[PDB]
């Protein structure tokens, strides 16, 4: 066995969060530590380099010689279930230029901010339908089973025209997706939500319809610009993206002002302050924090350190936004500061598309708890709840909630 100090240099990654609004503890670490980059061992015992500081994450995000190819061989998966990703034809964020222009421009007319300017009645309609059948089922429920996940799930399924009907069985498989374990069990997940993808499809062939998959088989689809495996690829995106984000960012934006009792108050006052708010929580939270990985295709130097070809490196968003030179007091909730900048939804090509459409829906959200239950508070200490790993998106399954 063993019988040497066991001190590294490159430390295991990802780690686990042990409070829903602070680093984990290894994360802290890489944060004071000097420079841009830091040598991290993955799961399967590869080196891989992560970014830790918040300019370096920009300028390596803009790098054209940092591929996005999840199939190369030295992609650094953080998980064993990530190996599902590059078991099928990959979806846009997966793809590099040009590729990946001309398939993220077939979606972008969806997301433009007078779209999403559209969509605010919809969205105070989906919120408040749920928040109040939440509140007439009576105190002590599950926030994110009850409102955090079906809010998302019925907006991004009308954008893309998904029935709702269905909801139970793609819920399911978006959770089972995201959250999987292994490789097995993910590719069941991604097998069970192309299945019911490729059905639609084929509907949608015979009799047309609304919303982004019913375009995308009438238009791309029929003019062969877009292959069927694609299209499924696609929609299966934006359907989890949509689902699984921006819930995390609703339940733990609940536990985190919560902790933070004179700034809600202070939000609750003025709800001039909710966007800000909004971009704070976004920096502080980042519920996306290794949604940054990437292979160099060539040599790059950063500040003295060389990237060599073939290394995987890991743009560490949660790791950037508390870099304090950029954000003063980094680790201090502040719904006053400018979180301006941040980099919760990265920088560059592969930028959050659903960035403004995730801001809409969380303001919508923040002010209807805000106006319809202000007495909102835990129904459990914020010691018993269970936080995801640092494999997927974080946030909790389950948030017991009450009021009065
Ligand atoms: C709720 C907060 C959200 C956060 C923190 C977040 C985070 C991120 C991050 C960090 C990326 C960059 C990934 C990379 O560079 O590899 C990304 C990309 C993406 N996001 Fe978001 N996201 C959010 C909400 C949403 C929503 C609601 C949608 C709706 C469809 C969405 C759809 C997408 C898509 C399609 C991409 C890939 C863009 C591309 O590769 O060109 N996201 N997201
Ligand atoms: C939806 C898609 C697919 C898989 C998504 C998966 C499967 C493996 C585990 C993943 C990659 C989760 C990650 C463990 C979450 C951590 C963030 C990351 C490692 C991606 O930074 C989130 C989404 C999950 C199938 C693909 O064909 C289309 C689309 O691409």
């Amino acid at each position: 066995t063993a019988t040497t100090p066991q001190t590294t240099d490159a430390p295991a990654f990802p780690s686990n969060r042990s409070c829903p609004y602070q680093l984990p503890d290894g994360y802290a670490q890489l944060r004071d530590t000097p420079g841009p980059l830091h040598r991290v061992t993955l799961y399967d015992g590869r080196q891989a380099w992560v970014v830790t500081k918040h300019e370096a994450a920009r300028k390596l995000l803009g790098d054209p010689r940092l591929s996005s190819n999840r199939t190369d061989d030295n992609f650094p998966a953080t998980s064993p279930a990530f190996e599902a990703v590059r078991e099928s034809p990959q979806a846009f964020i997966g793809l590099d230029p040009p590729e990946h222009g001309t398939r993220r421009r077939m979606t972008i007319s969806e997301f433009t901010v007078k779209r999403i300017k559209g969509m605010r009645p919809e969205v105070e309609e989906v919120v408040h339908g749920f928040l109040d059948e939440m509140l007439a089922a009576g105190p002590t429920a599950d926030l994110v089973s009850q409102f955090a996940l079906p809010v998302p799930s019925m907006v991004i399924c009308r954008l893309l025209g998904v029935p709702y009907a269905d909801h139970e069985f793609f819920q399911d498989a978006s959770k089972r997706l995201v959250q999987s374990t292994d490789a097995q069990s993910a590719l069941t997940a991604r097998n069970d939500l192309a299945g019911y993808l490729d059905g639609l499809i084929t509907q949608f062939q015979t009799e047309p319809g609304a919303g982004l998959v019913g375009a995308l088989v009438a238009d791309q689809l029929a003019n062969g610009e877009i292959d069927r495996e694609e299209l499924i690829s696609t929609a299966m995106l934006l359907l989890i993206a949509g689902h699984e984000t921006t819930a995390s960012m609703t339940s733990l934006s609940v536990i985190t002002l919560l902790d933070h009792p004179e700034q809600y108050a202070a939000l609750r006052a003025d709800r001039s302050l909710v966007p800000g708010a909004v971009e704070e929580l976004l920096r502080y939270l980042a519920i996306a924090d290794i949604a940054g990985g990437r292979v160099a295709t060539a040599d790059i130097e950063v500040e003295g350190q060389l990237i060599r070809a073939g290394e995987g490196v890991i743009v560490v968003n949660s790791i950037a936004n508390r870099d304090g030179t950029v954000y003063e007091d980094p680790d201090a909730l502040d719904i006053h500061r400018s979180a301006r900048h941040h980099l919760a939804f990265g920088f560059g090509v592969h930028q959050c598309l659903g960035q403004n459409l995730a801001r809409l829906e969380l303001e919508v959200i923040l002010n209807a708890l805000m106006d319809r239950v202000p007495t909102l508070r835990l129904a459990v200490p914020v010691e018993q709840l269970v936080l995801r790993p640092g494999t997927t998106i974080q946030g909790v399954n389950e948030l017991p909630v009450t009021w009065h």
